[PDB]
């Protein structure tokens, strides 16, 4: 296993039609390649699956909670405040997205808008239109339909086993994190413009959150988990002057991305767009659900009961974890025990 994909470099899948039909079965073979060493990976569906005819019927699709990306900083780190704006619809959020202000800039090469990006950041606060309660699925679509996966995790949280929408426009950000209790996502792009992303390996994450709490001495003295407040911007510069690894991908209209438990990622929107996301599990997670360290400085931050997960899928660890002793160690190079047929047996 630690010689699968020993780069941890983000991989990118192209699943037959008949492969694509079954979600999880999918999932344990690309872990049995060695994909989630990146903590990211791409999957690119067939070309004749489509998850909606079209996009057409959607403007007054309502938007309840907006928000304006305030970015403070410089020399490559950032804070993101979140200013909640009023209800608006798609077509309106469409109509600034691709406003003069808003829209865009001119650009030729990826590395000329990521440049933009970075030194852009904390001027003409962009709207974000996140965490809509909602899918853009056709009802008869059983392919990896993120409103309905039907993963172990089903055993249990709006956008957390539920869909949620998210519409973009340029310089939109999503700050440095790992999903909630170190839970595997699934992103979709429905329409609209690119995402790219920056990804950590697993196994590089405490190196990420140590160089993290040096970054921002204040935030990490008042909360054991910070970065789940999901307001810390570090910019690929920083990671590589201190020796981070870390990989960028950009995924276009179409195209899902998965993460992985304890995959920290980053990233931003190059325009108008909509993704559609949720989080799943397999039973490789359970153990990071488990192990995952909480923000301890809010009330109603995302926390799910193992309780029903250990019982189940762990029986003869119950006890021992109940009460306080479980030190079972994770070795983020295993795939999860699903991939058992990919492998040598
Ligand atoms: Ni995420
Ligand atoms: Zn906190």
């Amino acid at each position: 296993s630690e010689t699968l994909n020993p780069s941890a470099r983000i991989m990118t899948f192209y699943p037959t039609m008949e492969e694509f039909r079954n979600f999880s079965r999918y999932i344990a073979y690309i872990e049995s390649q060695g994909a989630h060493r990146a903590g990211l990976a791409k999957v690119v569906p067939p070309k004749e699956w489509k998850p909606r005819a079209s996009y057409d019927d959607i403007d007054d699709l309502v938007i309840p909670a907006p928000i304006q990306q305030l970015v403070t900083g410089q020399s490559g780190l950032f804070t993101q405040y979140n200013i909640q704006k009023k209800t608006m619809s798609v077509r309106e959020f469409r109509k600034i997205a691709n406003s003069d202000k808003y829209c865009t800039p001119r650009y030729s090469e990826f590395e000329e808008l990521e440049r933009k990006y970075w030194k852009n950041l904390t001027f003409n606060p962009p709207i974000y239109g996140a965490d809509v309660n909602g899918t853009l699925y056709e009802k008869h679509v059983d392919e990896w339909n993120i409103g309905r996966l039907r993963t172990i995790l089903d055993l249990v949280i709006e956008g957390v086993n539920t869909p949620y929408l998210y519409f973009g426009m340029w310089k939109t950000s999503f700050a440095w994190h790992t999903e909630d209790m170190d839970l595997y996502s699934i992103n979709y792009l429905h329409f609209g413009e690119p995402k790219s992303w920056y990804s950590v390996p697993p196994e590089h994450g405490k190196r990420l959150e140590r160089l993290a709490k040096g970054f921002f001495p204040g935030s990490a003295q008042s909360c054991e988990a910070f970065l789940r407040h999901k307001m810390t911007l570090i910019s690929p510069l920083m990671l590589k002057k201190y020796g981070i690894p870390f990989d960028k991908v950009t995924q276009e209209a179409g195209e899902f991305m998965i993460t992985f438990p304890y995959g920290y990622h980053a990233g931003f929107n190059h325009g108008f767009n909509c993704a559609e996301s949720t989080n799943f599990a397999t039973r490789r997670w359970i153990e990071y659900g488990k192990q995952a360290v909480l923000c301890s400085c809010r009330k109603d931050m995302v926390k799910i009961s193992m309780d029903v997960f250990v019982r189940k899928f762990q029986p003869e660890r119950y006890k021992l974890w109940k009460a306080g002793k479980d030190n079972t160690v994770i070795d983020h190079t295993l795939p999860t025990p699903e991939a058992a047929e990919f492998l040598k047996e």
